[PDB]
Order: structure tokens, then sequence, then C-alpha cells
């Protein structure tokens, strides 16, 4: 009985985390993103050898798809995901990457991946080894890691990021997606240890270590380009994000990009940019219970303007308009901006007005909580058109050219 080794996979939510993922739906979700890119069409003058650090979900996956299927790039991806086992579905990023390798091969594109802690020196060395064997050098490095923790590669100290305001405590309104209630909670201000730790995790040091490793090992091409992703948002999120602990980390990136640009700009006119992207649903949205509410409002407002987008739409335009084209959406500290439609004054004014009106009773009248919930499930391969969720699947989906760290 093959059925002994297969199962019907359904969403299982433990609080705010979906702990299952559907391999067929994840494949279909990747193909939907690829098909968006191929439908919008190729991007000229892009990189042809791309390293994506954090390439398995979210914005890093979108960059990997954009580079490969938009720019025709060979792509080496680094991520940290759990393979499937019998009776135990792997993480969505595992299945996403399996699909990516499948579709890349179909198009005659190289796809190799490294599964392991990108903060460590060993993973950096495995990545260098892979570039040397296969690509010689890479033309572009996407830095798209998101983690709540970082094990320092030298000291071994384990840093945990904090998601707190700075200075004063703040009352943050939010949406509990389990209870489906609007709820306010008071977050205490970050300690200095919490700030320093968040800067260590989501700051720019590891990005810098990556680039200096590739340079020292000589696998960074003359003039190569590198970008790290960031979020600024608008006032509604300023207290906890931009001006809070995680914002102190993102502020470390506007400093680090300058030293990185210095090194690349001497290397055949390469370039480096912090790239600012819009808010989207991700696996850990509810890491701030404010974000499900903000997203539900933002979605409705932007859908009414025809400007709602997800990861792949955002990153495709980042590549076509700014990383490769001559509409480089530059701002005053030299950041590439793709988030301008979210920050539109009238959008933010409308989101603000609705923020003050939303209650337990009018959530579905005032917000796109429906859309938030659907896009959340889509991350894990659920709710996808054309998938037969009644069919058995083997959760142990394997990936060729997957280097296990
Ligand atoms: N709304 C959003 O989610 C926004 C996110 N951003 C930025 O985009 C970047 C990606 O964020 P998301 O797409 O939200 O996250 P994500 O959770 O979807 O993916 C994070 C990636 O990092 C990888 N990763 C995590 N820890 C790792 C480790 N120790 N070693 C190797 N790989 C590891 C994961 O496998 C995955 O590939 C971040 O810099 C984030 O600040 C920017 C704007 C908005």
């Amino acid at each position: 009985g093959s059925h002994m080794l297969e199962m019907i996979i359904k969403p299982r939510v433990r609080g705010f985390i979906c702990v299952t993922a559907h391999p067929t739906g994840c494949e279909a979700n990747v193909k939907k993103q690829i098909d968006y890119v191929t439908t919008e069409g190729p991007i000229a003058n892009g990189p042809k050898r791309v390293l994506v650090i954090g390439a398995s979900t979210g914005y890093g996956l979108a960059a990997r798809i954009t580079a490969a299927f938009g720019c025709g790039a060979d792509t080496l991806g680094v991520f940290f995901e759990r393979p499937g086992e019998e009776g135990k579905p792997g993480t969505s990023g595992w299945y996403n990457s399996a699909a990516f390798h499948k579709f890349a091969a179909q198009k005659g594109l190289y796809a190799k991946s490294i599964n392991g802690d990108a903060f460590s020196d060993e993973i950096k060395q495995l990545t260098i080894d892979a570039i040397k064997q296969d690509l010689g050098q890479v033309d572009q490095v996407i830095y798209s890691l998101a983690s709540p923790r970082r094990t320092h590669p030298k000291t071994g100290e384990v840093f945990n990021s904090a998601l707190k305001p700075i200075g004063n405590a703040v009352n943050l309104r939010g949406l509990d997606t389990d209870k489906e209630v609007i709820k306010e909670s008071v977050l205490q201000p970050a300690t200095q240890s919490e700030i320093d730790s968040t800067v260590a995790v989501m700051g720019g040091e590891d990005w810098q270590m990556w680039i200096d490793a590739l340079l020292d090992a000589g696998v960074l091409a003359e003039g190569a380009q590198t970008t790290a992703f960031t979020y600024l948002g608008e006032k509604i999120t300023h207290d906890i994000y931009w001006n809070g602990s995680i914002g102190a980390a993102k502020k470390d990136l506007d400093q680090k990009v300058l030293a990185i640009r210095e090194s690349l700009a001497a290397h055949g006119g390469g370039d480096a940019r912090v790239s600012v992207l819009k808010a989207v649903v991700g696996q850990a949205s509810s890491a701030i219970p404010m974000m499900p509410l903000y997203l539900s409002l933002l979605f409705k407002v932007m859908k009414e303007k025809g400007t709602h987008e997800g990861c792949i739409e955002q990153v495709y335009s980042l590549y076509k308009d700014s990383l490769c084209g001559d509409s480089p959406h530059m701002d005053q500290e030299g950041r590439l901006r793709a988030d301008y439609k979210e920050l539109d004054p009238e959008v933010q004014n409308q989101v603000q007005q609705l923020w003050d009106q939303v209650t337990n009773d009018n959530i579905y009248q005032l917000t796109d909580f429906v859309g938030y919930k659907s896009e959340f499930l889509n991350l894990f391969g659920f709710g996808i058109d054309g998938v037969d969720y009644d069919a058995d699947v083997n959760p142990d989906v394997k990936i060729p050219n997957l280097i296990q760290g």
C-alpha cells in the first residue's frame, strides 16, 4: 500500500502558525509566480549569475523567480527549511524550492540550493564552493534573510531579535486571527540589550560578512550588484517598526550599504542598494498582531485603487524598474524604493481613517480580512486553483542539487 507512505494534507494552525504545507499547492503557487513573470515578459540587462540568500519563501523566492524566469539567470539559493518525512509535511519553503528546481530545469536554467544556517561561516564556504565549481562568479547577490535569531559565527552567542518600541511603551491595536477579535496590547520599550540583539540579527553585519567572504574568496564578479530588502511603512507602523527595535536594525542597513557600494563601485562599476518593499502577508505575519489588521486594511484600500500586489509583482518591478532599468526609484539616503504605492498619501489617509473605525463587528465590512486569510493559506500551498486537496500525496519531496549544511 503506497497509501501507508502518503497522506491527505490539510492546514493545521497552532495559534498563529500553520504547521503543515501542501507540496502540490506550493508547486502551483511557485508556478503562478513564474507565470506572472513570463507573462509580464523578459527583463533586459539583468544579472545572469545570481546568489539569493533567503531564497525559499516570500521576497527572496520572488527575487529568485524574477532573476531566473525574468532575467534568464542561473541561480544559487540559500535557505533554512525542513524536508518532508512520512506523515510529517516539510516546510512550505522546502516544497517551494523543490518546485523551483523542477521548473528551472524545464527552462534549461541552473538551479542549485544550499539548506543551512546562512549566518555561519561554513554555509558561506559551501556557497563559495558551489559558485567556483559551477558559475565561476556571481553578478548579483540578493540578501533576503528573515529570522528571529542569529548564532554569531565567531562568538557563538545566540542573539534573539526583539519586536518592541523604543523610548516609551505603546498601545498597539491588532487582529488576533485565531479568535478573530480586534485586540489592543501594550508593548514595553526595548532594553539596550534587546536593541543591540535585534541589530545583530536583522542588521547589516551578516550581509557585509557575506560580501567580504565572496570578495576574499574571489567569487564576486568585477562590478557585481547586491541589495538587501527592508520595510519602512508609514506612520501607523512607525512606533514598532521603523522607530522600534526592528527599525534600529533596518537603520543599520542604510549605513552598511555605503561600505558595500564602495567595494563594488571600484569593482567595475558595481552597485549596492537597500531596497524598500511593501508590506505583504508572510508566514509570521502576526509576529506583530498589528500586521494582520494593517494588511487587511491595506489590501482593501489598494484593491479599490487597482494597486494591490504581492511578492512577485513587487520584485519583478524592482528588477525591471530599478535594479536593471533606467527608472531607478531613488530616495534621499540612496535606497531603491518599490513601496511608493503603499505610501501614497491618500491610501495611508484611508487606512488611517479605517484603522480608527474597525471593530469586532465590522471587520468584514471595513477590511479585506477575507483576502488576508486566503493569501495566508496560499503561502503554505492551500486554497490554490487546480489542486485536488482530496488526493493523497507523498510528503517526502526530494530536491536534486540540494546541498545539506
Ligand atoms: N511584509 C514583509 O514581509 C516585508 C519584508 N521585507 C523584507 O524582506 C526580507 C524577507 O522577508 P520575508 O519575505 O518577510 O520573510 P520569509 O520568512 O518569507 O523568508 C525568509 C527567508 O530567510 C530564510 N532563512 C531564515 N533564517 C535563515 C538562516 N538562519 N539561514 C538561512 N536561511 C534562513 C528562510 O528560509 C527564507 O528563505 C526581509 O529582509 C524583510 O525585512 C520588506 C518589506 C516587507
